[PDB]
């Protein structure tokens, strides 16, 4: 199924297939740049903890965010990204509409319950050219979808184990995040939820 809106759609149980080797490739990954806590610049400290693949990684500290191919934690390269990463990725932007999309980063995030991603927009990309893609998998969680300022009517959204998110073009600089992940069980993630974001930060 692919529903909105406007520039992105929503690829819904687009990822459920292939789900159980994401979830080895996320572990993969992960026994090589582990999960980690971060804290804001504006000194509050995230719910969310993250690791990346791909020649580029996003990391937020005290004096800012970075883009780097080098891990801060463990002081070597982020993992290459995993053969299903990179094709899951561009089999949901050529479906999306982004056909010469190819990703460098990939940032990905694991929800306990309770866990937040505070209202932003991705925004410390130099590309704007490039989209979003955003796996949904795990328990579920309600995505939050505004546009371009930050007044914007958010839309709750629901997305589930499988879910898959694209946004560019006008909708590219579109405020989203997310809502306290409501505790559950999901077959393949036991009780918390994984979100890989994909996205183009070089070039
Ligand atoms: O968990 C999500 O679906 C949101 C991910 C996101 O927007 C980000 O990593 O910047
Ligand atoms: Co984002």
């Amino acid at each position: 199924q692919e529903p909105l809106a406007a520039g992105a759609v929503i690829l819904r149980r687009f990822a459920f297939n292939a789900a159980e080797q994401l979830i080895r490739d996320i572990n993969d990954v992960a026994s090589q740049s582990p999960f980690r806590q971060m804290v804001t610049p504006g000194g509050y400290t995230m719910s969310v903890a993250m690791t990346n693949c791909g020649h580029l990684g996003w990391t937020t500290h005290r004096q800012g965010y970075l883009y780097s191919p080098i891990d801060p934690q463990t002081n070597k390269p982020w993992p290459a990204m995993p053969q299903s990463f990179h094709n899951l990725c561009q089999r949901a932007a050529t479906a999306a509409g982004y056909p010469d999309f190819q990703p460098d980063a990939c940032l990905i995030n694991r929800y306990a319950p309770g866990a937040k991603l505070s209202l932003h927009q991705d925004k410390d990309e130099p590309d704007l050219r490039a989209p979003i893609v955003s796996v949904s998998l795990g328990l579920p969680a309600i995505f939050q979808f505004g546009g371009l300022k930050r007044n914007d009517p958010l839309k709750r959204l629901l997305l589930e184990h499988g879910d898959v998110v694209v946004w560019g073009g006008e909708s590219r600089l579109f405020y989203h995040g997310i809502q306290p992940l409501k505790a559950g069980f999901h077959p393949l993630t036991i009780d918390c939820r994984y979100n890989l974001t994909f996205r183009q930060a070089g070039k």
